[PDB]
């Protein structure tokens, strides 16, 4: 080895002895470190064994002959030391070759990267040996010939996928095709023809389901908890051993880019020195595209490592936490807010994938640190440590700016929260607040919390801003002060090229890792106590099953037990005894907080049994009071999973009178019933409930008073067909929990009980007989005009100021590296450049406004976000208010919660930031491009087929990777809404013992989820690995180009356009990423603005034709030919009430009553008709003028959260005495005086605090506040003092009343009867009879 031929020589020969030891070493050592660690691969992961195919043969024959041909020249070396040695291994290792591809056959891999690279490898020095070995020209040479031909076709044939031993193509995926994550194309090429839908995507790796993964981590808990617990022993310990590979990959990963600047060095050091050889110049740009390309590939496949390692943590733990939500016990269950456990999977998980693809950052971003500065102290020497200065001033801060980030982000969720729910309880109530007219309050009380966000989205906003300028800016930052420190520390500190452009490249090497470390380890300590949480809920305590005897087919045993709430708490049933026979219908009875249902959750194993022995015999239906519905259609709500019987589903609907329930509901029985649906009354829940666990077919029944919310004669009805011993379970051992006495007699064995004691149970005539505590008892009683759109709602001003800014940097970076080629081409003059202070600050005022420049860009755009979410917000409400409750009703809850929830957000915390970092990627990919154009313009012949190259996977991919991004998005809120369902009726689960079913549901709903994230990640990086190539051959063509222009091109211009071709590789990958994002987030703007042009209400206020302050003067009403449509629900109404006339509006369902007051209050509009109040006409006046001068007191009065003056009147337009004297005269003095916060009592979602009749009173004292002369009353205990209130001063009023009973009408005069539309009767209830 001498450069004589090596290096000086154009023709670039290696050495007789290196071609023969070095060359040879290289490929069979690669088999010999590889072998042994590839049988740990080979015997951990196992797929059979492939059959004898003729592919694998003609490898197993050809390794044969390669070896006979290897060891062939020892023999003719038998018949120089290397001529033995060298054959003799070669023959060995290629003996090892063939015995690898047969155990790979063995073992059933298909494709196999060990056997692709190694004979990669050996082509390579073949081939060196091979031009060697012909330009040097039989005894030796054609043995290498052979050698070669035969390594060729070896390798050849080892691209081919063998046979097997919608499926995921991952699996017989081949290397190649594994690498450059080919098999996924397939879905680039079909998302562009046909949208996607979830049957099309894959199926998940059986290594990657539910089904798998979740099992492996509660089993390693389970001996984790043995053992001692730390959730994070298991999280490593399970995930590992797969998450190892990761590290390797970053390692070299982190090596090869390294090469990338040492590449630039020689490529700069050649430039710059003639009478070189003209091979160098390619050999170094080849090696540099070659680098550049196995940096891609390892990179890739190290975030597709990543990122399955994390959804396969995230699969594990959801899995995990639904399993421990059905073991967990009571106690611990409460001690949980029942949202924290929902968290749990949808943050806590979330939070683990997210920061699972950067947790080797953490010793990697180091990594890149230390390498870089030790290549920069080769370069500048000790002025490097300015550099780290800058470090030390920069990364300490970001970190800190970060953490304040997170709790930014915690009080916007804190706001939002504050905001949906609000939002909530103003869509489920729309026709009280139309009515009530507060329309405009809420729009402000809702405007106030959106202000109250921006205070701290404008806060995160500045936090961003800071970080785009600490992240783009980093780089330059760090140069100018090792720059100026290194030329101005010495006077012969020269500065070439070579000293300073690799020096900037590797700064771009260090923009990633030093600011995503701080990030990342925010990441990790918001993760931490994430973890901490999980802990919490994995370490509660199991509800034992051997708690309550379960014996398959005396039917009830109970002896001596106490059962508690809680371990601490004191027993709630003290040494209960009974026996309860088979076929037995027994009545718990007692007082409120007895503990009748405590009698029926301790028979479930839901209460903590500190003492006894309970038996209970066979399959047990619970029946809660509370009712536990599933979102799914009632038909599967009843059969409960279990198989349709049409003779016995048709025999239980009735017997439980659920015949009138299923005609009233649109579907039937497939009607979406549950809080999703169609909303259902508790009665109607009480029947399915009991309908399901009737349906269940147990012999144990347990029915925690099934028949609370039924009426008389439907409860009895039930009784009858159900529970009764002529019903349908009449051979079924049933529990009822009642305190009714209606059906007591019909009772086999009565439980009577006092204070959670059995106090003398029996029959009811023996009871009775005994006289004691039963008697006691018994007598207690997408275009670009969505783009230009967001633009304007940015403000215009705002986004030129910042496309100008923009503009201003990228120009203040390309001039600022042009001006240092040229600085870097100074001549040296007797060991200094004369243009020393001049060039550096030229270069730094140029870097001092790059940087202004970025913080004025970022934070114009962030105001321009916040002012954007602002008028975006306040037109969507402006909006949805000022439309008519037609379209409230026709729309979902669901589309307009999403309308301002996870659409506004993504609007407000997205948008900018995406908008952001595309525009710097893109305008970074130009800038490079220029650049690279200016300094070769030879390259302008690369520019269009790359781009046309580009071009399809720009369009391939957005189109698909979208489809892929909504597909998951729609499977993601079921898993947790699945769960939601779960946490609910848990004891409802554990009693039906249908835990495996729901179990396994959730699988399938988390694989679901699963079969869309995989795809996205993997068009991630099938995305990643295509740009990178394309940034890649520019990098060598840009290098190819700069050497074959070596004469006139300066060793500055080279080196800019090296590294600014090194930077693009990530900057175009970066520049789709984010076209991608822009689509999908954008797609949010455009949906934002859906209602901005539907129909309507009337003017709210008109101010041409308003009503005198006294509009209803005597309150004269007139329906002068009515007809109200949603063919005439109204119809042929020509009716008069004088002012001051009780008049009540009579009919049966079906009638136009309830929409009678609808022509009153304006909501619809009339088809035909002049309703005029007193000498004025409603249609003409506003809707608010004439909605606040007329009051309604609806069927269900809504409480809206706040405090009750804020319900009677959120306006504050009337006084305080007026309001205490209203509430005085609604009966509800004494109650409103009671609560602690006198009038600012904090009532709940609907009022769920305050009983129905105080929230009816409540309503009642709304309307006596408003002190109008017409009022309506819509009436369905405490009737009798709403019936006397309305009787008492609304005299003088005109009173509309729509009553579905008779009873209360009679008292009111002039009584209107409606059919079907039309005047029936118009006369007093005297004529009436
Ligand atoms: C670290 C990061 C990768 C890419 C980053 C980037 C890239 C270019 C950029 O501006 S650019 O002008 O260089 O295009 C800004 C940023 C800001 C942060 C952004 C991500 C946050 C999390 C993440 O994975
Ligand atoms: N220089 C980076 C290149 C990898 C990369 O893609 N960086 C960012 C984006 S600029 C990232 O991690 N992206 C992951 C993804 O594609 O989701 C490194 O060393 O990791």
């Amino acid at each position: 080895w001498e450069w004589n031929v090596t290096w000086n020589t154009s023709n670039p020969d290696f050495t007789k002895c290196f071609q023969n030891t070095v060359l040879v070493w290289v490929p069979c050592s690669y088999l010999w470190v590889c072998f042994p660690f590839y049988f740990l691969y080979l015997s951990h992961h196992d797929r059979g064994y492939i059959q004898m195919t003729h592919l694998n043969k003609a490898k197993t024959a050809l390794g044969f002959l390669l070896w006979i041909v290897c060891w062939a020249d020892l023999f003719y070396s038998f018949w120089a030391p290397v001529f033995l040695v060298s054959p003799t291994l070669l023959g060995i290792t290629m003996l090892l070759a063939t015995f690898l591809i047969q155990i790979e056959r063995r073992r059933g891999v298909q494709s196999s990267g060990i056997m692709l690279t190694f004979w990669l490898i050996a082509l390579l020095c073949a081939l060196a040996i091979l031009r060697s070995k012909i330009m040097t020209a039989v005894f030796r040479d054609v043995t290498f010939y052979i050698y070669f031909s035969l390594v060729l076709i070896q390798l050849v044939l080892s691209c081919f996928s063998d046979r097997s031993p919608n499926p995921c193509p991952e699996s017989s995926a081949s290397f190649l095709s594994r690498i450059t994550f080919w098999w996924i194309t397939g879905m680039m090429v079909q998302g562009y023809r046909q949208p996607l839908e979830s049957t099309d995507l894959w199926s998940l790796n059986k290594e990657d389901t539910s089904e798998q993964v979740v099992p492996v981590l509660v089993k390693n808990w389970k001996k984790e908890c043995a053992k001692s617990p730390s959730l994070f022993k298991v999280l490593y310990k399970t995930f590992g051993p797969y998450f190892l590979m990761s590290f390797l990959f970053k390692a070299v990963h982190d090596l090869m880019m390294f090469a990338g600047p040492e590449i630039l060095k020689l490529l700069i050091n050649f430039v710059n020195d003639k009478k070189a050889p003209e091979w160098q110049g390619y050999f170094y740009t080849a090696l540099l595209f070659i680098s550049a390309c196995l940096q891609t590939l390892v990179l890739h496949q190290y975030f597709h490592i990543c990122f399955v390692s994390g959804m396969r943590i995230k699969t594990a733990v959801i899995g995990a936490v639904y399993r421990k939500a059905l073991v967990i016990t009571n106690a611990a269950r409460k001690s949980s807010t029942v949202g924290e456990i929902v968290n749990l999977m949808s943050v806590d998980a979330q939070r683990f994938m997210d920061l699972a693809t950067y947790i080797n950052m953490i010793w990697s971003a180091p990594l890149q640190v230390i390498l870089a500065l030790y290549l920069l102290w080769l370069n500048l020497g000790p002025s490097v440590l300015a550099g780290v200065a800058v470090m030390v001033l920069m990364v300490p801060l970001n970190a800190v700016m970060a953490m304040k980030t997170k709790t930014y982000q915690v009080a916007h969720m804190k706001s939002k929260d504050n905001r949906i729910k609000l939002m909530n309880e103003i869509l489920n109530g729309i026709k009280v607040l139309k009515l009530y007219a507060w329309e405009l309050a809420f729009k402000d009380k809702v405007l106030a919390i959106r202000q109250e966000e921006l205070k701290v989205l404008k806060k995160s906003a500045y936090l961003a801003a800071v970080g785009t300028f600490t992240w783009v800016c980093t780089p330059f930052l760090v140069a100018l002060s090792t720059f100026a420190v290194y030329v101005t520390v010495d006077e012969n500190n020269i500065l070439d090229a070579q000293k300073a452009f690799v020096s900037l490249a590797l700064f771009n090497i260090l923009r990633f890792p030093l600011n995503i470390l701080p990030m990342v380890i925010s990441s990790i300590v918001q993760a931490s106590v994430s973890l901490k949480r999980l802990r919490v809920f994995l370490s509660h305590e199991d509800l034992d099953p051997d708690s309550i005897q379960r014996r398959p087919i005396n039917s009830i045993t109970v002896k001596n037990a106490t059962f508690t709430w809680a371990r601490n708490d004191p027993p709630t049933l003290h040494g209960i005894t009974f026996s309860v026979p088979e076929g037995s219908l027994v009545a718990v009875v007692g007082q409120v907080g007895c503990g009748k249902s405590s009698l029926l959750s301790a028979l479930l194993a839901e209460m903590d049994k500190v003492e006894g022995h309970v038996t209970v015999k066979g399959s047990v239906a619970y029946v809660p009071q509370q009712a536990w519905i599933q979102n799914i259609s009632l038909r599967e709500n009843i059969l409960f999973g279990r198989q349709l019987q049409e003779r016995y589903y048709k025999a239980v609907v009735e017997a439980c009178a659920l015949l009138p329930d299923l005609e009233i509901l649109p579907s039937g029985d497939r009607t979406e019933i549950g809080e999703k649906g169609v909303n259902l009354s508790g009665g109607q829940k009480q029947r399915v409930s009991l309908a399901r666990a009737v349906y269940c077919d147990s012999d144990v029944y347990l029915l925690d008073d099934p028949l609370s919310a039924v009426d008389a004669h439907v409860g009895k009805h039930i009784f009858e067909n159900v529970i009764g011993p002529k019903g349908l379970l009449k051979n079924k051992t049933r529990l009822l929990v009642t305190h009714a006495i209606s059906y007591l007699p019909q009772m086999d064995v009565i439980i009577v009980m006092s204070g959670g004691k059995i106090s003398e149970m029996g029959s009811y005539q023996e009871l009775l007989a005994r006289d004691g505590a039963f008697a006691e008892f018994l007598r207690t009683y997408v275009k670009l005009s969505v783009y230009w759109d967001y633009m304007k709602a940015i403000g215009l001003f705002i986004s030129f100021l910042s496309i100008f800014l923009f503009l201003c940097n990228h120009v203040a970076s390309l001039v600022s590296n042009y001006w240092l080629s040229l600085w870097t081409d100074d001549p040296i003059v007797n060991g200094t450049q004369e243009h020393t202070q001049v060039r550096l600050s030229v270069y730094g005022a140029l870097g001092i406004s790059q940087g202004i420049t970025v913080f004025g860009y970022s934070m114009a755009v962030s105001i321009g976000g916040i002012f954007a979410s602002r008028r975006l917000h306040l037109d969507l409400l402006h909006n949805v208010l000022r439309s008519p409750i037609s379209f409230f009703e026709r729309t979902p809850s669901g589309n307009l919660v999403n309308r301002f929830s996870k659409e506004l957000d993504t609007v407000d915390s997205m948008i900018p930031q995406v908008i952001k970092m595309f525009m710097g990627s893109l305008f970074n990919v130009i800038g490079a491009c220029i650049i690279i154009l200016l300094a070769t313009p030879m390259a302008a012949v690369i520019i269009p087929p790359l781009g046309l190259i580009y071009f399809f996977v720009q369009r391939f991919y957005v189109a698909s990777s979208r489809q892929l991004k909504r597909l998951e998005s729609v499977s993601r809120s079921p898993v947790y809404s699945h769960f939601n369902e779960t946490l609910l009726g848990v004891s409802v689960i554990r009693a039906f013992e249908e835990q495996e079913r729901f179990i396994r549901q959730s699988d399938l709903k988390v694989d679901e989820n699963q079969k869309a994230y995989y795809p996205s990640i993997v068009a991630n990086r099938w995305l990643a690995v295509r740009l990178e190539c394309v940034g890649n051959c520019i990098v060598l063509f840009a290098s190819l180009f700069a050497v074959i222009s070596r004469h006139s091109l300066s060793a500055g211009l080279v080196g800019l356009s090296v590294s600014y071709s090194l930077q693009v590789t990530t900057y175009l990958n970066w520049l789709v990423r984010m076209s991608s994002e822009m689509e999908t987030n954008i797609v949010a703007v455009e949906r934002l603005k859906e209602y901005s042009e539907t129909e309507k209400e009337a003017p709210w206020q008109i101010q041409d034709m308003a009503p005198p302050k006294d509009w209803p003067q005597v309150g004269r009403v007139e329906f002068r030919d009515y007809g109200l449509r949603y063919d005439l629900v109204l119809k042929h109404i020509n009716v008069t009430i004088d002012g001051g006339e009780k008049v009540g509006i009579v009919g049966r369902t079906g009638a136009g009553k309830s929409s009678l007051t609808l022509g009153l209050f304006r909501i619809k509009e009339s088809a035909e008709g002049e309703i005029i109040i007193d000498d004025i006409n409603i249609a003409k006046i506003g809707l608010h003028d004439l909605r606040f001068k007329i009051t309604i007191i609806p069927q269900d009065p809504v409480l809206f959260s706040g405090s009750l003056r804020m319900n009677l009147d959120p306006f504050s337009q009337y006084s305080d005495e007026e309001v205490w004297t209203s509430l005085e005269l609604a009966h509800l003095k004494g109650f409103v005086s009671a609560l602690p916060d006198k009038l600012n009592h904090e009532c709940a979602e609907g009022g769920e605090n305050l009983s129905v009749g105080q929230r009816q009173l409540v309503c009642l004292a709304r309307a006596l506040l408003r002190k109008t002369k017409i009022l309506v009353l819509d009436e369905a205990e405490t009737d009798d003092l709403i019936q006397s209130t309305i009787r008492t001063q609304f005299d003088d009023c005109t009173v509309l009343t729509i009553a579905h009973r008779l009873n209360t009408i009679m008292d009111y005069t002039r009584v209107i009867v409606l059919d079907k539309g039309e005047i029936q009767e118009w006369g007093s209830p005297s004529d009436l009879l």
